[PDB]
């Protein structure tokens, strides 16, 4: 369970650099 | 472990919800 909440943070850090990305270009 | 992999799960549902109403606006 530690494992895979390290995974789901890593994928949520990853989902946030996202975000940033297209509100920059919007 | 099992409370913070469902909150960060949630958090990640909600961020798909938020990139595609964000590439849809781009």
């Amino acid at each position: 369970l530690a494992a895979k909440k390290q995974e789901l943070e890593e994928i949520l850090h990853e989902m946030e650099a996202r975000i940033e990305e297209e509100e920059e270009r919007s």
